[PDB]
């Protein structure tokens, strides 16, 4: 059983909530869900840069590295189906809303998190909700992250 | 039978539009005239086809050109490309960052079209556009630079 | 490419429209769009028996065994996760709706022609929107019914 | 080391519950007192034991039933069934329908909670049901005749 | 391509063996003639070909029909059928009862020949024995019903 | 450490079981001593248990007799038996023509589920049935002449 | 295309060289013609193309031949029997018996080079010897009667 | 732990028999006495112990040499040795040549029993026939010259 | 038809070159003339191109030279080269330093484009870098002699 | 398991050398009974042991050393880069030359250094390619490589709470 | 088609190369003839090519010779031989003992390239070095005895 | 756990020799009493063994070194070296020229022995030959110095 994390977990509000009160100690307390879990969490790198601009520290950031893979995807040998280039490009067009970096950068980390996912054949995990139409188009399992933590408890 | 995928830049952009006739309608009318003479396939995405159309095309010039220039899908669907593709779609519209937005998106979708359409078939894509020119260069798809187009008709019998 | 059809391809509207006005039409137009794609059509058996008493006879039955592969899900030898069950669980729940045998029924060509899916690795169609959701639940490459004739149209 | 995994039959369900007491409390203290000095380990799902504390048990009891009987819910996720279970469950299902079909809904899920747990544990599971025992045999689950549920907690020593 | 599985009621039993012709052998030629016209390979079992030729079939028309169908027994071994297939297979055995024991038996031998070899080539099998079908459907075998399987060969080509 | 699947025909056929004692009841009884002081696991069928208890079986000795002997079935459901071994179950029926059909189709089920269930612990087959033991010998099943069971319970000490 | 797997009995028994022309030389000579004019690829392993000249054939024809049929040996390394085919193979070499035992051994490894070969290219074996056939009827490897070659050559052109 | 499988030339050629002791059954004997204080688990094929027992075993030794020996024959099924040994076995049936010949095919199936289940646990074969050791240290089987066997469960224990 | 992969040396370096003619732009003529009547394909990277344009080609030629020469660079993506590749790549880094930072990678990517688009189209590679025809024997390119050039397009009819 | 691929960075840069222990020896002693412990299996390749037994490490910790770190090669035969990775090398090859540079053999050498860092790291890249195992290691140039690759990666800063934290 | 895998061996060696003609150069010469005018593509290995390039080839037949021998060499990654090979190799190595010993590992390896290329291609090697073909037959190539390669050319066209 | 292929060097050359004690067969039993104490298996292939036990061994060290050292050798067939691994192989016996190349030949098949057998089982290859040391670094087997060996098994009891 293989997960997909998303930078929206620990970033999107009743998602970030519902783990915890506070950014740190959800990210600790999600660290004591694995640690314990059988399954295996991979991040994406430019998502755990994004991340660690924001708030990771050395302390945390042991135990996150030690129990989150940081992988970005096996870049290659990798083949999607042609839909998602033309699929994609509607995501982008809904990613437009200064806002141009942002917005194709967001889009960027999106593909990359979701070719991981397809390339592990792994469960992405995202808040975001385009991604997920796209993600569930391209054939890659989903889990709502409000409920990603009711499922690392009863896999302990 | 050499087939080629044309970019509607080769009825439009100068410097390519020129050498062929100082008029657009006779540009088009004697493309098709070195048309049906050498041996080769024309294609062209839809999309791009019904533009052009409604860019400078009258039916008089779209019966011909359907006729002769096969006009056909870029087959969008079941088609297995590779992953960066994407990747470089995303660097593209980095540099095509510049109602504007809407057409510079849309312009992207139409030479995505073109450029799937070649790889589709093998084709060659004849293009003005340089930065379409790289990615297709990257991406593996024969080229020709449009300003021999027409010195392509002939010496092609 | 590899496809699972359902009977609600050819009975529910909204998929029953757009294909001809004539049912038996409707699906002579499909197997013509069929017949020279690249894809391939599968359906379980217990779901054609349902299509074939009721409408479908030997004027068309013939062609649509030479272009549709009717073949009961590989039962036997296949495991799924187990967490699948409660969401067949909540699956009955939505359809508790003389009603007992249909809703069972129902099901029951529901896990048919979804576990088929998910052993082909295919792309699923059907009408009803809560098999969508459970495909989406377990991880099933599923596209809209209308869009399955959007995908025929660009294959042939 | 034995391990058994219990149903709410068991207790609930006389026929089985008998020939521990008469008096319920009673009944589930002796076999309290049974257990533990016994060489096995008993399991119940978490919500069978809650629903068991909303049927008869009191919290004055329980601190030791929670110290001899470990209230686990099944490892529900990641636990890779065969498939082809599914489709005995909506047998099962027929042989459960009898606003009744509500209750025997929560009749099935909270079965096949027990049902899976077994399943996972590979412990030998107790169940007064005919239509559960039917089911553990037919999937692969240790059985016991609960009638003997006492004659198996005596030679457990 | 498209692979099909033999079965001795194709050429014994009528009502598929009619919709090719009145005159039995005429109609397995009229049969080998649709085959090699179509683009679907033909197997069909050791044991049923020797069945089938002690029958009817005579040395002008096995020139033909060892052309087309591939007279290969199963794979035989390094197959790992489902183990509760056995038990499906004895309930046939259970309902195959109808002194003709010998017929009984060679009958299942030469059935599970058949079902075997549709299970291992993924194939397609047309066969009119109602018992055998289920027992194709149920375990997984492609089917068609060969009242339309003249419907089918034309239909291929 | 040690696993036994038996038959009821270890208990039943009358040559192996006076070797545990004269009187039947008995025997079973010294059995279970010689059991529970082995380092050995006892399985037994479902089907296997029952018919045995249409034979003998009553709650004094039934209680202690399920403590050590798991009543388990195999698991049918998702297991990879070899197709050889269908095959071979054939010729089985052929030594099991024995009216008596009906039995006999039955002996399959019961018998089969023996064998299965060795064959999923890898556990060592006792059965005083000649044909069992060879069909076992054959699908490579670990064996043990039952007129030695009694030796080979008392050495495991 | 269609692949044939030959053995020297084709060409050495009275039986299957017949049906061509009498002369048994130049019956493989039309053999030759028969094909390069049939769809087929026609393999025959080293060693029995060793034996074929030593017995009967030469040079003149010799040509012809290799031109025609791919004189190639199994690949015997990086092929996986299944385990059972050796006890079968045990039952051949016993009814092998018959300057008489190494004669009996030499013949087998032809035989078991020509088995193998049409198991790996999954080819169509033909042979004279009913021992041959018997054991691919079994193994599972695709048989044509050599008595009704020459009609497959022909309907294959 | 370590497997070792057993040859019956183990209890028949002297020097890997006489080093236990002298006298047939007391070397047997405390060959038991050695084993079931040895932390291995010692095998032998069913028709190797067959053999023995229609030699020497006699009802008295058997009760312990069934408890410490597990009789067991190869998974002839769903074991897919590799191709080449089958050329390899022919030539040590060739050696074989030398009644005689029925006798020399029943001791070819009973090595290839010993030999497949070596290969099949990668257990250790310890056998005194030199054409044994050969052939498996060839297909690669774990191997103790059996002159050591003694002092393998000397230690070990 | 052959595929031939050309070399920006095949044109510069006078050595292959002379015999075509010995001035660079009617060589480059008599090589276009050779083409178009041979039935092969030439292909050249588009890099490679570029590279050529800069140096003596100019737009008179080019029209017809990009009629019969393919401008297509290899498929990077979707292409698996194997691992020794680009350790043997490091030698090639290690040769190309002796003006000196860049003119090393601009070789090493024109290089590479080249061979990976032999190795892609599986052409004939045409160079004559020495060291890029060393590389190109050893991961299994095609090649011919540049010197020979000129005769394998006469040839070629 | 988790299985890590070390790079002789890991024992000579600073950063990650301290955060161990100070003395240099005594640092890579300390690391070895972190590991030894933990619950992952440590790869690192037969060169790169060659020149860090050339640096640093002597016969009295080897008997440690190669007891909980696996010195195995990468399998190059039978295994595929992926054909972009060959481009994308050459960037990476483009970036250390300009390192080299940014008096004749002074910067001369630093390519030649440079050059055979080129081969070192690619061993440690396709081992950790090829084990789908992670990579720690300090040059930057590492990182990013392995980055777009696809290398499961892991700061080297963390590389104690990693082993900590690991049993 | 019916690909060749030559060896300098068919150009060198008489007695199969004198069936081209007399004189060796012409005897070359018409080998060529023969060739592209066969419906067959002749591979030969770099390392062979060259070898044969010293002693005798010239200038002339060299153009008309790469017009249809593909000088390829084996594709050496990504190829995997099965383990066997590399002991056969060795006996190879072995009967070379026969300066000397630097040209037997030399022409070790010149063999290994032609017997890996016509294994890759699935080609039919031919050569005259007899312990060549026992390898290539044993390894399981194809094969054509080189004294009837003329006509093994004729009615190939 | 942790594997480890030894060698005859690892009991031949000192620098390992040595380390353990000053004279063979006390060197020997030294490391068998550091085996059986660490958590790491020893192989060791036959032919090597075989060797050794022609220098030194006896039966008092020989009876532990089998207890211990299991003696197998590698799973030739099933195996699939990749093939540069040949080439590779070929300028090792290069290296290997030092009446006496057959001791060269003989070593290096028995080289061949132990490094494959650590490439199978992905087992830590021990050797005191450099070559060896170098073949096995190049083809990717794990290492350890085995100067450290003693060391080794220690810290790993």
């Amino acid at each position: 059983r293989r997960f997909v994390l998303d930078t929206s977990v620990f970033t999107n509000p009743d998602v970030y909530l519902r783990f915890d009160e506070e950014p740190m100690q959800a990210i600790s307390v999600f660290l004591g869900l694995a640690r314990r879990a059988d399954a295996e969490f991979y991040m994406p790198g430019p998502v755990y840069q994004e991340l660690c601009n924001l708030r990771s520290m050395d302390l945390i950031g042991a135990e996150f590295e030690t129990e989150v893979y940081i992988r970005s995807p096996r870049r290659f040998s990798m083949t999607i189906p042609s839909e998602v280039l033309y699929e994609f490009i509607e995501e982008v067009r809904t990613r437009i809303q200064e806002a141009m970096r942002r917005g194709i950068l967001d889009s960027r980390e999106d593909i990359d998190v979701v070719l991981l996912a397809y390339e592990l054949d792994a469960t992405l995990v995202s808040a975001d909700e385009g991604m997920r139409k796209f993600a569930e188009r391209i054939g890659i399992k989903l889990v709502n992250p409000r409920y990603l933590r009711g499922v690392m408890q009863n896999l302990a």
